[PDB]
């Protein structure tokens, strides 16, 4: 009675439902064979996120210390990933938290609204033809642009991120080229790190530099892993938020009709696409410390959880008996976790909120009428088994 995940995500659909009536605490089998527990509903996801006997120190993870889990286990990269923010808990993390958040602040991310309205102006513009891969040649690189000068990466490099992007995001490239791609990246972000040391401007990583809480600040490495995490974070999550939120539009046309004609808000799509259609199905990965009970279940000591977004996004228990269904207008009692709660809540939260912010009434703006260019059904889930990326997103502008 244990859910495997398919790791060609060919039915999300089907294994969401599943995950939910498995609930809260679902066994299930990573692609490889790898036993975890998923935690599939929206109260118990919270209460775990929070509880500090779940950390993502893989010393804890019994199957990995008694060498059970293959080297060459296609997930071990995300399971086993090098030190950041991401991989501590406790006094540690609240330090690298405190910090980044004086430089990734509420207004450093609004301030960014002109220049991503330039950004989108530009790649609306290059638009041609009556049908297009609105993910290839709108959604995709809109965010690189973006992130990098947040982070103020130099202009001339951005034909080099491109192809570090394709290749480190690419279902194709071998582990060995991945970990090569992350150390050229990690390399721009050393050279970005030391160029603004030495002439500080308003920019990410300058503000990274500058953090301080009683005299401690990050170190080089620090600074490096946590620029090169944001990318890994935010490049691919963006850019589905983007896509997902006109397949929604376009299978949804009476809210369409609501948002074009101003009576529903942009903000209102952006956080129930959010909601019912995250970018991020699954979070590796987190250890027991202790035996935890999970509603009538316990999450042995030793054991792996994975946070199951995808699924618990149409909790019913959350947000009453429309959860199952796409609906712009609903209020819920209940605000979405897809963006993670407690400690290691995410820090892009306000910047994706707001490329897609941007991004969407733009588009809109330039072409009205645009929709599917295929049905729906025959749009393809790349085998990314965490994401909910697409392919590609043929459009007919109109
Ligand atoms: C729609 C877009 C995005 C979604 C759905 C998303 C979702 C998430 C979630 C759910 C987590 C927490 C995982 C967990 O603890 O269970 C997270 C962490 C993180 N996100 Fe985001 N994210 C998005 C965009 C971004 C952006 C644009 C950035 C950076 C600028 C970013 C940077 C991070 C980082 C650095 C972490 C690790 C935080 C930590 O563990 O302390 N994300 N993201």
């Amino acid at each position: 009675t244990r859910i495997a995940l398919d790791p060609f995500v060919s039915d999300l659909e089907a294994e969401s439902a599943a995950l939910r009536a498995a609930g809260p605490l679902a066994a299930v089998e990573l692609p490889g064979g790898v036993p975890v527990w998923a935690v599939t509903h929206h109260a118990e996801a919270k209460k775990l996120l929070t509880d500090p006997r779940l950390v993502k120190d893989i010393n804890v993870w019994g199957a990995w210390q008694r060498g059970e889990i293959a080297p060459d286990w296609p997930l071990i990269g995300l399971a086993n990933p090098g030190r950041s923010m991401l991989t501590v808990d406790g006094a540690d993390h609240r330090r690298m938290r405190t910090l980044v958040a004086q430089a990734l602040t509420p207004r450093r991310v609004e301030q960014m609204r002109e220049r991503i309205t330039k950004l989108t102006e530009e790649l609306l513009d290059r638009l041609t033809g009556e049908v297009v891969d609105l993910k290839a040649d709108f959604a995709y690189p809109l965010p690189m642009y973006v992130v990098a000068d947040l982070m103020g990466i130099d202009e001339a490099r951005l034909p080099r991120l491109g192809e570090l992007f394709e290749k480190f995001f690419s279902t194709q490239t071998p582990p060995a080229e991945v970990i090569a791609t992350l150390t050229e990246l990690a390399g721009i972000m050393a050279e970005t790190v030391a160029a603004k040391r030495a002439a500080p401007g308003d920019d990410l990583t300058s503000a990274l530099i500058l953090a301080s809480e009683d005299g401690d600040h990050l170190t080089d490495a620090e600074i490096v892993s946590t620029l090169a995490l944001m990318v890994a974070a935010g490049h691919e999550t963006t850019i589905s938020l983007i896509v997902n939120a006109v397949v929604n539009l376009s299978t949804h046309p009476e809210q369409r009709a609501l948002v074009l004609s101003g009576e529903a808000d942009w903000s209102s799509v952006v956080e129930e696409t959010l909601r019912y259609s995250t970018p991020t199905s699954h979070v590796l990965i987190r250890f027991a410390t202790e035996d935890v009970p999970v509603g009538d279940k316990v999450l042995p000591a030793g054991d792996a959880l994975i946070v199951s977004y995808g699924a618990l996004g149409r909790d019913e228990a959350a947000h009453g008996p429309t959860a199952g269904e796409f609906d712009i207008t609903r209020s819920t009692e209940n605000r979405h976790i897809s963006f993670g709660h407690g400690p290691h809540v995410c820090p892009g939260a306000a910047l994706s909120r707001l490329e897609a912010g941007v991004a969407l009434p733009a588009l809109y703006a330039r072409f009205p009428k645009l929709d599917l260019a295929v049905p729906a059904a025959e749009l393809r889930n790349k085998p990314v088994v965490t994401q909910n990326d697409l392919f590609e997103l043929p459009v007919r502008l109109g």
